[PDB]
């Protein structure tokens, strides 16, 4: 019934039981296995789950084996080099959240250093990648909502209001950690993490304070701190450099 | 900054000039386009945004045109007509939020009913896929979120919580829309929509009803009506025969 409470020696002994069946089902087609994942920082709790990489010297392999045995949950994704390096190189908008499992790789097995390439290659990503990650995310993701919650002000729905403030909040963390080309280390700590940062943009730490309390029940308010976080980013943005091409009415 | 308030009229004209260049630039290899989101329903609001989708006949065409101009927003998305098809009937666990697209699209231009096509292929998916993506659901997000609230409760961070309670409660919308295989209308409106669904598994309505609330600072009382929710899914599952082979430890 649900998970269950384990230690990390039993976890680490179920990644090793997997490592065999890796190894014995794939032979010499797999070039190295790492654990991520609070377990490969060695921060797993009694009730965390087991993620696994696989570089496959297997031509365009990608594939994954995600399962439980209804008392733990494992995931084991399989992909190629090139697959791997490539994706560990390429910055979207939730990179922060994301690529954090390339900085703290447990080796399992390697036989020729892949991991620690794999570990080079995502801290080496150009400046310019980050850049142009950030300028997307306002128009994409922050312009969208300041239509959705200026839509909420005049029209509601307000109970979509709390859920909306969350997502807001979440996308300001990773506009600073694109900022910072800073990986947060777990999904639990990305708010924790994103305040205590510097350059934070204007209204972000108060908006914040009402995702991470939780007293997401005071619309109005709610909806002024989401206007003068969105007043705050534009300040922000060219501070920094990040401009946005407005001058085009079709850009095609 | 931000969006500024447009009427339906305003939107329907630079729909039309849109329109007018897509035919300029690509002439004969435009199959379709058409309006989806709330402006192709005819309900978009003072502050809704644009959304439109063009059907190519170039092979492998996927792009997309999404910009701002400062004041408003606009997404075109271009696919050929195989890749567009094939996405119409691919189920992931967020197909109620994603698949309305295409069953709501105002039409522009249609050489040769694509339109209809995509209609057709999005409402004739066999039951087997919803079947699959719903057993997917609860092993790729459900599981690994109860894993998470669980350590929450022994190890902290306490404001995560209020995060990770919108996502469970979005994720229970997915897996009633995929049960009963319709799609919400929009973002804004899913949990209002889920939780007038019926055949609920036991304890979501009241999960929901403190994110629709934003009442999320009662860490135990919200750690409580997660695990109720639990309990809730695996009857459900068991009820309606969701039910994956959980007896091996690695089943591949
Ligand atoms: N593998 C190379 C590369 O991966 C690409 O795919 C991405 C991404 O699409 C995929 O997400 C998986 C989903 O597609 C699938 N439906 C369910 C899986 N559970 C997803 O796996 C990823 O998301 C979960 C989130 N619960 C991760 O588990 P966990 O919370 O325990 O976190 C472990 C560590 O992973 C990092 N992290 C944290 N949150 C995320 C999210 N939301 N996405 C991705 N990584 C996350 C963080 O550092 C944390 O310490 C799970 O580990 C994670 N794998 O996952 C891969 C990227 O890993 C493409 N398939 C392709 O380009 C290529 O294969
Ligand atoms: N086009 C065929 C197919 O599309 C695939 O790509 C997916 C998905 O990856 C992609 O999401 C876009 C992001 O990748 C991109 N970084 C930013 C874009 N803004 C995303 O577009 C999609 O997400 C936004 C969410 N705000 C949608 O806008 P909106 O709130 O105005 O909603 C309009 C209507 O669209 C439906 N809807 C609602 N929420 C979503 C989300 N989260 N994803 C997808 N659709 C959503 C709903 O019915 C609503 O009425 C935006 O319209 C939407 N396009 O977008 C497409 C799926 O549309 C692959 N690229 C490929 O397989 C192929 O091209
Ligand atoms: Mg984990
Ligand atoms: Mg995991
Ligand atoms: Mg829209
Ligand atoms: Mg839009």
């Amino acid at each position: 019934n649900g998970p269950i409470i384990m230690t990390r020696e039993e976890r680490m002994k179920i990644v090793h039981e997997i490592k065999e069946r890796i190894l014995d089902k794939y032979g010499d087609d797999v070039k190295a296995i790492g654990v991520y994942g609070s377990l490969g920082r060695q921060t797993d709790g009694p009730y965390s789950d087991i993620d696994m990489m696989c570089v496959m010297s297997t031509e365009e392999a990608e594939f994954s084996h995600e399962w439980t045995t209804g008392e733990w949950k494992v995931e084991v994704n399989f992909d190629s080099e090139e697959i791997l390096l490539d994706y560990a190189s390429q910055v979207e908008s939730d990179w922060p959240l994301t690529h954090g499992q390339f900085f703290s790789i447990l080796p399992i097995y390697d036989s020729g250093g892949y991991l620690e390439k794999v570990y080079q290659t995502a801290k080496s990503v150009e400046a310019q990648k980050f850049h142009d990650a950030i300028c997307a995310l306002i128009v994409e993701e922050l312009f969208e909502y300041a239509g959705k919650w200026r839509n909420i002000r005049v029209q509601g729905p307000t109970t979509f209001l709390p859920s909306l403030t969350v997502q807001v909040a979440m996308a300001g963390a990773m506009l600073i950690g694109l900022h910072h080309r800073i990986c947060y280390t777990t999904s639990a700590s990305v708010l924790t993490e994103a305040v205590k940062q510097s350059d934070l943009p204007s209204g972000y730490d108060h908006l914040c304070q009402f995702v991470m309390s939780g007293q997401l029940s005071d619309s109005e308010k709610l909806l002024e701190s989401l206007e003068n976080f969105w007043n705050g980013i534009q300040e922000w943005t060219e501070r920094h450099g990040y401009i946005v091409d407005v001058s085009k009415r079709i850009p095609f």
